């Protein structure tokens, strides 16, 4: 329990996930996780899992798509921002990822937009390595 | 058929669902259905009792009450929030309520953590009659 | 015959069956009958007695007491709830019944489980009369 | 007694409970089960079959066929999920499942749509060996 | 000739009997007849007699009691429930009587075992007037 | 005395129960009966040998068949399952058999209604010998 980051992403991006937290793993940041790693199928429809992918991740990293538009993705967004913002401590635990495939161009008029104004990570960077450094610095939360 | 708003409850707290349903109705909403108006009696244990509620009602509004913290309210909660999300159109279907006879910290953490950013009404706040107005326009979704 | 409603009961609590007639008929339900309306004496037993009750009965209450705990009760419970599932049409028939004589913790464990997933009709309910007149509207079943 | 896990399944798919029983238990899941192994033949029809079945298993697993679509198959679905639900202990053992000889788009509204809010384990997905080896845990229900 | 009932007794209970169908007549069904009323002195034995009963009555009653075990009354018994059951026509005729000098524990395994699966008319019981008048209808056999 | 099993069956079809009596004997159940083994057209009657039959079994199979219709079939089905439910033990002997000469659109109504409530084993079942070996445990009655 009490994993490193975890990959909100939709359903049908699975294979975005995976590639995502693989990478995130080589560069550095050990015990990587995802959404459908916690995700679990006996009957946490989204109570238990969302909140447990919450809760029990020191980051959570949204993962913005085209795909990402759905009613769904934007109530898990507005609930892990809302998470964040009334948990004590916890300065910017939500962090917007832009995926390798992803386009700035892509950005979801809806669902993104409640992240325009906030500190986001991009893969099309080229200081994507120092970005993932001073983000994942050695102190962390705690339990 | 097709009644404007459903009123969902634990099975102790029934005399706050009618008071609920009575004030609501004063306040000028017509058809003030509640979970023992489409709570038929054979049959039904929860397949279409929680499910024409969810189906057959404009508006669905969830009791946060302290008797709301039982293992099956977290599974009509979580059915009631899923349908909406599937469902196409009217985004605010589900809305949180707080009567007087609870508190806001009563809240249990388990049920009104899936509820901690929506559309929150609350008979405590004294802008309560222009909420209701706001939120039940006189245009009502369709068939 | 077609009788709109029959009730089923251990053998000991014939007068409880009689009283739930008695007052189910007032609240408006006509041509009330009983499991001794049509227990007829000679030879039917179990074998066309109870069919009879269960082929000619719009509605099927099953009388759950202390009483309805016998092997011979389960039997019954079992072939009228698999009579009602395997039927064309008439989605909902059996209707378990709470009399004013038991409590709702003297459920029998081995006959009333199997009806842990349906909506009782519980005489102790404040809105009794409501649920009695929503379970028997005019548009009803035939021949 | 005490299996495991239990597949509930149509009267017209033991072939397919068979057959993922053998695959769940190849996975490493150990002392399988299925819904015709406690369907003894002497009376039991639904009392002291399902129920058995119910009580006597540790992860309930429906499998969501084109057969499951019948009255019987939904009033067992609840029956299974309101016995879940109402029980202490066991906090989420019921499990759907969605076979290959099953679709995504073969959910049927009337019983589906019980579960829809509740999440499914579905072997179509690549991940469908770490999310049973994450649902069967070691970990698991007493006696 | 062909009367409407037929009482069977043991040789020894003719007033259990005469009472029987005294008290029987007076409720409605005329023509009421006993063993007695066909039961020639010279000439009949057993077989003979026995025989017009069943034959030329509309209904055959057995009287239970305890002068009714010896095994003249287990062949009269099985006699009368034979010709009923091959005979074609006459759905059901046989009836079982309780009367008050006799008791339910006073039922002789051997006799009342026949009848065990057949449902009887206990004169205890206080509906007694209505199941006799379900029995015997207006409309009725011929032959 | 004291016979394993029993098969009631209707006096056109003899053939039919020898042949199952061998079968559930070669399968592994030891000292197999049927009906024509505690059955004389001398001495005792018919009643008289089917009560003694009842008793006399630890388990019975009823054959349904197309033969199996008589209003006598009907009676000792109704007498069979009367006096399994009424007699103290025995939580469930009355086996309803389906063999090869029959179908299961073929089945008596009248009489399988009484046995459409309990399960049924079917010889076209691929199951057969596990249902078998599931029935016959090593423990069972006792005298």
């Amino acid at each position: 329990k009490f994993y490193n980051f975890v990959i909100l992403h939709a359903r049908a991006d699975e294979h975005i996930a995976l590639r995502v937290r693989e990478k995130l793993e080589a560069l550095g940041v050990p015990d990587g996780a995802t959404f459908c790693e916690d995700f679990q199928v006996p009957g946490r429809g989204e109570l238990s899992c969302l909140q447990d992918a919450i809760d029990h991740s020191a980051f959570i990293i949204l993962l913005l798509t085209s795909n990402f538009d759905c009613r769904l993705s934007l109530h898990q967004v507005n609930q892990a921002m809302m998470s964040n913002l009334t948990r004590q401590g916890s300065p910017d635990c939500v962090i917007p990822f832009l995926p390798l495939e992803s386009s700035p161009a892509q950005l979801s008029s809806d669902t993104a937009s409640l992240l325009s104004g906030l500190v986001r990570l991009d893969e099309h960077s080229q200081i994507f390595a120092r970005k993932v450094a001073n983000t994942f610095k050695p102190h962390r939360l705690q339990a």
